[PDB]
């Protein structure tokens, strides 16, 4: 067990009932325990990438979409990190590629959101987007965020978008502040392209993944985002349904609910 | 024996040219047409009423979306693919249009074509644990306040979990297919054809959380009709209606039993979309 | 001859606070009006003049029909902002003010809640609240050149399609031009009062009350834009009904209704005399907002 | 002497019928390029209008606005006539130069107040920084990354609190622009009343509010969060502190705004977003 931290002292209880049984290619282990946020999350997956073993997120702090047991109950989990039995589940990646000439020059993955975005500060991004090998839309914009159905519910959610349930299959296209009549979210098959084609005569822009891995985007350049050959892999628990999670998260109101 | 192709069409336009065109294709190659009795009493050669006309191998549709959607209704019945002809507008359903009719009875005769199974959604009302009616649906399953005036009281259950509980005009639960129809003019994504998910649309709801939700394709919406309040209405596809009771209880899900779509050589999603709703494009690649 | 007179209009079946206006409004020598059916029902559970003067209070003017009738100083409802609605409704004719309490629900135009009947007793008595023009919009429905029904309204005009299915298309024209063309569940021409219901739900940005605009939000309409528009107070709202289609229906504050013919045309503007309403030391619009969408506020001065 | 400053974008027909018509008709002219005795070429400086009767634009919006503000700064009218693109902002279109150099020389056009506003960067009671707007003030993330914690609040009472990339706070000429696009409604620029619109605000209530034009709208800055950016007109920037205060108003002299026999809005919208428009009347 890699373990990925940060009043986050449970942080020992975790240390004591494991030893009674570099960050890079700091994986060579079996699992990776988070005891964090929603961010740190984000940030053990990076972890657990490259060599393809389970995360498993203990939520300390706030309350988010990703780990799968609060604090009060570090032990109850523990039990099963001995036992082994957790039932890991494969979960929906997202792989990204820009392309200038025809060649790849720079390529990356997401599990949240792949967020192509306005370089300088003031003025917008020209943008064609485009489906499976032909054109939607063209108009400026802030960016657009090419998005997971775990990722449905962060910036997506924010720039405007739908929420999506967990496990579902499905790459979800949302225009960020586009200047135009139909900005409307996009959802496809996982099988499908996007690809969002940079103004040729604009500025440089920023892509953003999980908002952690930045990359740069050459004016007149091609991002093409499909679905990844290597998922993510989770940890699942007898955790709360998604549902109660999206309630809980926005204070939903539920009352009178036979 | 003898193989026949129902035919319905819209009603008088270049609709006779073509319908002509189907009659003389068909004959020609010994396969009966049929037709609708309304179709034909404004002006092989069988005549059906309109209830369950089977007995075919594909129902040719000569018209518009909302035809096709009819056509469907007649097609679910002997489960067998439907295939649509665009006449005059622009839509998302049909696979050509008029002036490409010849081709199309090329494949009609050699049955050549691809046949898919488009999601379909498979309603059921409920009242005191005990199912009082069903229905189905190919575009969008739409729940809406039965007086004018007044709001629906709504909770919103996906699977076996509350959402949401409001009041709204309604609530759209809607295919991937439905996602362009009445779904987004509520305020709904577009999702693409192929896609297999289900989608939310709350209708009109006065409160702060009405975002769009979609779901993959084997869950359960379910959607609980305030019980002090009045009666609502469900609609199937703008053309079957359901009486749901106040107090009752409304579960969508994935139907087994899809519609049989007859594909062709046409175009993507993405350049119907953009045809439809002239869509800015120029620029592209 | 000279006199004072005070309208209070309730709903029907807290209302006994009713009588504690009965009491004060008698012993201030004020008046009490109340309309017909107001009083051969409840509402006047205690109908009687041997209860009237029995209360000192020349109170009771049972009189009035509703509608087009009456001179007095005030409305006073108690009941909630269907009821304001309808207490409006009444007083425009009169063009006078409105004053309401709040029996229930928390509403958005209620100046206070019946647990203050006294104070706000003290203050009708006393005449000072204060007075302020809400916007009104007056609607024509236009037919082959012609004015062929009118009506009026405070929150807004709901255009709503006829026949339960299919769907209505309509041209929206603002001062003279076409804005936009499509099929759609309707069209609400909202007040900036009004910005807070249908049209909210209907998708509309929240406008605050002292404001002088008028608000379109367009009902579900099936087109890339359908955007809420606001114009300036003295634009002119038209929509025209398509000719093919069906009949339509346009809704004045959830109340007075009116058919709309295929192929006649709607027109809304701001009307001449503005609905007044009492106002008290109340809470600013923007608590009452937070107060029923429940917003989350905190982390402030 | 009568004088006009000419901003032009850099296009030249136009250009040169305005400084032909204004010669023979013994107008000084001021140039000055957009991008950066009878005629005199200026720097850019915020004082190039300052003896001006009228600022006169060719080109598009965003250059409008570069004049707007030389114009706010002198205190005189601003006239914008289209060049290339179609805009909601100029009065005329180059086709109709010959007609608009016949007002500009009448000095007969109506000048109307246009509503601006006024922003303050309040900190500690103090006022540390200002500016104004007569399209939006757009407050924004300062780090690409994260979100932004903000209070909105409006006539001293809070009405939200979220994090956000940012809160434009608009006018209703601006209602068409970056407004527009973060979802916000479209405001007939007649009106007098101030919108304000979230910006990718991660909760549930991001709609759109619509103030009367005598509000005053905060925005509180979290006080342990970073800087954020305020942008005026999408071209004049300035710091905010964390933890200090926004305050916009409506400004106490406003633009003013030469106007002229144009299209109605209404029309110049349809024509921007090609609104489909058939079966009228």
């Amino acid at each position: 067990v890699l373990l990925v931290v940060h009043a986050t002292e449970t942080a020992r209880r975790v240390e004591k009932v494991l030893g009674d049984n570099d960050q890079h290619a700091a994986d060579g282990c079996e699992l990776v325990l988070v005891l964090g946020g929603d961010g740190t999350f984000l940030r053990a997956a990076e972890l657990a990438r490259n060599a393809s073993i389970p995360v498993l997120g203990v939520n300390l702090g706030r309350i988010g979409f990703l780990a799968e047991a609060e604090a009060e109950a570090i032990d109850a989990v523990l039990e099963h990190v001995v036992a082994q039995d957790y039932r890991v589940e494969d979960r929906l990646t997202l792989d990204v590629v820009v392309r200038q000439g025809g060649r790849i020059v720079n390529r990356g993955w997401a599990l949240n959101e792949v967020s192509l975005e306005k370089g300088p500060r003031l003025g917008v991004l020209g943008v064609v987007v485009e489906i499976d090998g032909r054109p939607v839309s063209a108009f400026g914009c802030d960016g657009v965020l090419v998005s997971t159905p775990t990722g449905s519910t962060a910036y997506a959610f924010s720039a405007g978008g739908p929420v999506l349930w967990p496990d579902l299959e499905a790459i979800l296209v949302v225009p960020n502040n586009a200047h135009a009549l139909f900005g409307r979210p996009m959802v496809t098959s996982p099988e499908a392209t996007i690809a969002i084609e940079i103004e040729a005569d604009g500025h440089d822009a920023l892509v953003f993944c999980d908002g952690r891995r930045e990359m740069l985007i050459p004016a007149g350049s091609r991002l093409e985002v499909t679905r990844c050959v290597t998922s993510v892999k989770w940890a699942r628990l007898d955790s709360a349904p998604f549902t109660d999670r999206l309630v809980r998260k926005f204070r939903l109101p539920v009352t009178g609910w036979r």
